[PDB]
């Protein structure tokens, strides 16, 4: 029932692979289908073109920024910005996907996908997918990161949509 979402990921336009993520649809309805929208871009705009602006091997490869490529921006499918909808789900290693946000209740399309254990943002940052296929292609995304999350190489989201 839980929804699955596809990332292809290209390096400066190559080809790297392919990322897939259930949603855990069942437990945050209204984060799930914030991603998944903007995944399949069926509201007229969304993730696809879309980079990874912020990587930090070892702690997670941060996207969503569609609209300034930096991480000053995005917007969400229910308007600039949304609130935390609860923290059921915990950051529990590698593979976690979670909202990135500028405080309680700013939630827009930022996102991260977590490459270990993060305990110290439970409570803050609401978890609502994880990774199913592709976690290799999201330890080779990490080689072209940095300490300071600057990119070696630009990592885009050369396609996405929803595969179930």
């Amino acid at each position: 029932v839980n929804p699955t979402v596809f990332f292809d990921i290209a390096v400066d336009g190559e080809p790297l692979g392919r990322v897939s993520f259930e949603l855990f649809a069942d437990k945050v309805p209204k984060t799930a289908e914030n991603f998944r929208a903007l995944s399949t871009g069926e509201k007229g705009f969304g993730y696809k073109g879309s980079c990874f602006h912020r990587i930090i091997p070892g702690f997670m490869c941060q996207g969503g920024d569609f609209t300034r490529h930096n991480g000053t921006g995005g917007k969400s499918i229910y308007g600039e910005k949304f609130e935390d909808e609860n923290f059921i789900l915990k950051h529990t290693g590698p593979g976690i996907l979670s909202m990135a946000n500028a405080g309680p209740n700013t939630n827009g399309s930022q996102f991260f996908i977590c490459t270990a254990k993060t305990e110290w943002l439970d409570g803050k940052h609401v978890v609502f997918g994880k990774v199913k296929e592709g976690m290799n292609i999201v330890e080779a995304m990490e080689r072209f990161g940095s300490r300071n999350g600057k990119t070696s190489k630009k990592i885009t989201i050369a396609d996405c949509g929803q595969l179930e």
